């Protein structure tokens, strides 16, 4: 195993390095606005060398942005893919590039045989060549690594049964703003080569001066290189004809022939195309063989590529007809001119990567190494695209979500073999599929229009429902005894209550368990835990009485705290917001142990007077002018006061101090140690009144933030054995900090209401030395090293915080998880924030053609953990990466991955078993089962189960952490017959396993392998 702590990678390009040596000077550079003249010699290429051109037909399809999905498919994505068949098929020379799944697979179910025989000619023939494979081209900003493996995976597995191919090849031309997750992972499931597009401008300038635009982009703590994936960074400003044909778009457009007049399009430059004829096209020849020639400087081989095509190009037949057509006879002049030295084709992809690295192997280039990213991007000025990193934070909170149920769905029902009307299969593949479509670069981005976002929401709602429904049949079969096992596979057998989705505030859809001596005495709860070690948490549901106790399925009893069920209102009236607690609903809450992988069940049973081992918390009520809150038979009556400094400590844990208006103020870590400034503060940017507004794309704030205003908040102190937390109202947040022992959980209900040109951020105080460093983590797989540059803007030093960030000195650091992608910086030294909303009366300019202004109440979570970090082996201070301590990895899998909960939903349930996966392996803390899925229906004489395995690096503390079992995931299901490690993607086998055994990885490394069982 590669050290990922101590060895600084000698790279060529390390991107922070490069940040910090750039001036980022945006000056006028010609015709090329971001660049500068470019010159060559002419007698560079010549009979012995020449200059080999592949264009390179393509159309961008977004699977969803400004009409839905289906609306986009049947207004202009089956006419392109219609007439791409037809045209392919009957012009042999034509080539074309297809990247999103989803559309494809949506067009191909519908064609009849003989159409789909002859679109599988034309790939197998390579006039039809698919790049990336994925279902979607996702986001890579905000998209938790998990996703973006699910829907490579989904897009893949359908290219190879269907189409028999496997790209080896990624094109991503219009994320905004690149990640080293992708190579990351496109390297772990069979790729050779992958090509990005949308990077800083300065970004691009630079790295062609130095022709470092084609490098080995390698992950920024490997040593040796072997995660390095060769990559080409396209050159200019869009992907669109203009700039791709070289640095001058206002000749490149001249090349659009679809710019001509009828089409309704024409050239910005005012120079139109012309049709080529034999008398025009040795001097339209000599213009377009000048531009490649320019471009051609900016690379380091003899092989040039030349995209062409724009979005949803390609759709009607006299399109494909006038750009092929002129194309051919530019190919047909060029090719047969000596003094040009060029042999110019239509060519796919792969074919463009083919050639270059048989130059590279002819010794005739050589190429740099890289590592670092590409955040956050600037496609121009000072238009740093930082807004979308918190755009519709609800979904991005829903994409957590159902990130975890698909995970949870796929493992639960992993463990049968089902009947296929069980419809277990086909449950999980909606629900795959909707996750999948998400992830695309306008999906959980926020980018789309309110209507596509609707869409996107009801898709994903479907998905929970198909997981939920998966999950409790699998738990029904998992905890029944098998002869009495009798299964409706329509039917309910459990409810799931998930306490932080859509979460208290946003929508009332738990359950309540009522109980009832004239009604139902007890009533059965299930707890399932994903990940593979034992694992305890807190767990609540809502409950008809206060007298409850819970006890286990050997009845000993479980120590319990019963608290009220409080809810905020904005009073319209008093103009306050304050909370209200039930009269006849209640909160219990205990702790449950769970099996690594497994179940395990709990009662909860009616007395008619408090219970033996259930406690009661206290509840304080702070604001002036109280008015009474009865709570029903809740045994403790509410206490009042005037606003005060409060102080709280849970079990052994830390201390926390809280000022008179709720907000964290201080945290002791042990009963003698110093109370550490940590103060939380709201505060809110708006918009320019004159200039560039901001919008769900950009973030152009006025000005660094103003506090909000918080006038004299009630807040509500809950005090108890197992749980205390302090709660106020604040305008547009009712923020909540939550103690259980360890580091607290905060909760943020955040409704922006109709506060126009307005972003909430919530930021954290403290005197951390940090200076101008801070971490954020790449889609929830690693953290970088970011450096705050005061020579940049404020929105450029806004960075995604998909899963986590911290900030940290010799001694302290502090660590902010999140459950859900938003965007954050550090502006100051010992600081740390976080955007929580954003509305916005304008549209940025971007295309979207509306500002955002469909907030809704979304329910923010996290975790906060300050440490000491002085007795840790961190990284040198020339390591670009970060990495987390055991207790902060712990925080965000708790945030992440949960306990799921089950309501046993009949009064009686007959065979219930108390605990499932008690003998299966508690693996080491740094390493997870990312993914386990069954791979095989049940008429597969042979089933095979496919796990993804990842551990992660923790900081070594001085924590001797000790006692835990090999995991062997290739024998957690019984008769293996065969083990083998396959790509990420389970697609292809790499190894055939000794002993039918399953080697853990090594630190950040991810395997996949998959059993055989007879
Ligand atoms: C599928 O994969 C390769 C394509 O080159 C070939 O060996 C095989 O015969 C192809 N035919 C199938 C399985 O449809
Ligand atoms: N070409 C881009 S423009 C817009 C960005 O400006 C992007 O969000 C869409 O996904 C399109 O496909
Ligand atoms: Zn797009």
């Amino acid at each position: 195993c590669q050290d990922v702590v101590q060895d600084v990678p000698n790279v060529d390009v390390q991107m922070l390095e490069l940040y910090d040596r750039m001036s980022f000077k945006d000056i006028d550079g010609g015709v090329w606005k971001q660049g500068w003249n470019i010159k060559y010699d002419p007698l560079k290429y010549n009979a012995h060398h020449k200059l080999k051109v592949f264009v390179v037909p393509h159309s961008h399809n977004d699977p969803g942005w400004i009409q839905t999905f289906e609306e986009y498919y049947q207004h202009d994505t089956k006419h392109i893919l219609s007439n791409a068949l037809r045209h392919l098929h009957d012009n042999p020379e034509m080539k074309f590039i297809w990247a999103e799944i989803s559309y494809f697979a949506r067009f191909y179910h519908d064609l009849g045989e003989n159409k789909k025989l002859q679109m599988k000619s034309i790939v197998k023939n390579g006039q039809l060549e698919f790049v990336t494979g994925g279902w979607v081209m996702p986001d890579e900003a905000n998209s938790h690594w998990r996703n973006v493996l699910l829907q490579l995976t989904e897009g893949q597995t359908w290219l190879k049964q269907f189409m028999n191919v496997t790209p080896t090849a990624s094109w991503a031309i219009d994320p905004f703003g690149h990640s080293p997750t992708m190579p990351y992972i496109l390297q772990k499931s069979g790729f050779k080569n992958m090509l990005i597009q949308r990077t800083h401008y300065s970004v691009k300038k630079e790295l062609a001066q130095q022709r470092q635009l084609e490098f080995l982009w390698r992950q920024i703590w490997d040593n040796k290189g072997d995660t390095a994936l060769f990559t080409h960074m396209m050159p200019f400003y869009s992907y669109d004809i203009p700039h791709t044909c070289g640095p001058d778009p206002k000749v490149c457009c001249q090349f659009d022939f679809k710019r001509m007049g009828s089409f309704g399009l024409s050239c910005p430059w005012k120079v139109p195309p012309r049709t080529i004829s034999d008398q025009n096209v040795a001097a339209r020849s000599d213009l377009l063989v000048d531009q490649w020639k320019k471009k051609a400087e900016l690379y380091r081989t003899n092989v040039l590529l030349i995209p062409l095509g724009d979005d949803f190009r390609f759709k009607q037949n006299t399109e494909w007809d006038v750009q092929r057509v002129n194309y051919e006879r530019l190919f047909e002049h060029i090719n047969s001119q000596a003094h040009f030295n060029v042999q110019a084709q239509f060519g796919t992809l792969q074919e463009y990567f083919d050639a270059v690295h048989q130059a590279e192997r002819a010794g005739q280039a050589e190429f740099p190494t890289l590592s670092g990213d590409f955040f956050t991007y600037a496609d121009r000025s000072d238009n740093y695209w930082s807004g979308y990193y918190t755009s519709r934070p609800y979904h991005k909170r829903m994409d957590r979500v159902l990130m975890h149920y698909v995970r949870a769905a796929e493992m639960l029902s992993a463990w049968h073999s089902w009947d296929g009307m069980a419809r277990i299969e086909e449950r999980l593949e909606q629900a795959r599929r909707e996750l999948s479509l998400f992830q695309h670069h306008d999906g959980i981005t926020g980018t789309a229009k309110t209507h596509v976002v609707v869409d996107y929401e009801q898709r994903m709602q479907e998905a929970l429902k198909a997981c939920q429904m998966v999950m409790q049949q699998s738990v029904y079969r998992l905890l029944t005894k098998p002869s009495i096992y009798s299964p409706d596979f329509s039917f309910s057998y459990f409810t799931l209550d998930d306490s932080r989705w859509p979460g208290s505030g946003v929508e009332d859809s738990r359950t309540t368990i009522i109980l009832g001596e004239d009604i139902l005495p007890s009533k059965h709860v299930v707890m399932h835990n994903t990940l593979p070690h034992w694992r305890e948490q807190l767990v609540d549901f809502y409950v008809s009485s206060p007298f409850v106790s819970v006890t286990d399925l050997a009845n000993n009893p479980v120590e319990a705290q019963v608290s009220p069920v409080w809810s905020w209102h904005h009073d319209t009236l008093t103009k306050t917001i304050h909370p209200q607690g039930s009269t006849t609903k209640y909160r219990i809450i205990f702790k449950a142990r769970v099996p690594p992988m497994g179940l395990a069940t709990y009662v909860l049973t009616i007395s008619d007077s408090k219970p033996e081992h259930t406690s009661y918390a206290s509840n304080l009520l702070l604001r002036k002018n109280p008015t009474s809150l009865p709570l029903g038979q809740y045994p403790e009556d509410v206490k009042f006061g005037d606003p005060r400094e409060i102080s709280l400590r849970v079990g052994n844990g830390p201390t926390l101090a809280f000022s008179e208006q709720g907000l964290l103020k201080s945290i002791q870590l042990t009963q003698d140690s110093p109370h550490v400034p940590v103060h939380f503060k709201f505060l809110k940017y708006g918009v320019r009144s004159h200039g560039d507004r901001s919008g769900a794309y950009l973030f152009l704030p006025n000005g660094p933030a103003s506090p909000v205003e918080l006038g004299q908040p009630v807040v509500l102190v809950t005090k108890g054995k197992l749980e205390s937390s302090v709660s106020v109202g604040l305008p547009s947040v009712v923020h909540q900090t939550i103690m259980r022992g360890g580091a607290p959980e905060i909760r943020n209900l955040v409704d922006i209401g109709s506060l126009d040109n307005t972003e909430i951020v919530m930021r954290l105080e403290t005197h951390i030395d940090s200076g101008d460093i801070f971490y954020t983590d790449l889609n929830g797989l690693q953290f970088i090293k970011r450096r705050r540059l005061d020579k940049l803007p404020l929105q450029a030093n806004y960075y995604p915080i998909p899963s986590g960030m911290f900030i940290e000195d010799a001694n302290t650091r502090l660590t902010l998880l999140t459950g859900q992608p938003l965007g954050g910086s550090s502006l100051a030294s010992g600081e740390l924030e976080i955007m929580q909303d954003r509305r916005l009366a304008s549209d940025d300019e971007r295309g979207l053609g509306q500002g955002v202004l469909d907030n809704k109440p979304v329910l923010h979570i996290y975790r906060l953990v300050l440490e000491k970090v002085n007795n840790c082996v961190r990284p040198s201070k020339l390591h670009p990466a970060g990495y987390l301590t055991s207790a902060a990895h712990k925080a965000s899998q708790s945030l992440l991955d949960p306990l799921d909960k089950f309501i046993f939903a009949e009064n009686e349930w007959i065979g219930a078993q108390g605990q499932f996966g008690g003998d299966h392996p508690s693996a080491r803390e740094d390493l997870d089962v990312s993914v386990m899925r069954r791979l095989t229906k049940s008429s597969a004489k042979t089933q095979r189960v496919g796990y993804v395995l990842h551990r992660t690096n923790l900081m070594q503390c001085g924590t001797p952490e000790e006692h835990t079992q090999k995991l062997d995931v290739c024998h957690l299901l019984p008769n293996v017959a065969r083990c083998e490690r396959t790509t990420l993607t389970f697609l292809q086998n790499l190894e055939h396993l000794d002993g039918m055994v399953a080697p853990e990885v090594c630190p950040m490394e991810t395997a996949a392998y998959v059993s055989s069982h007879s």
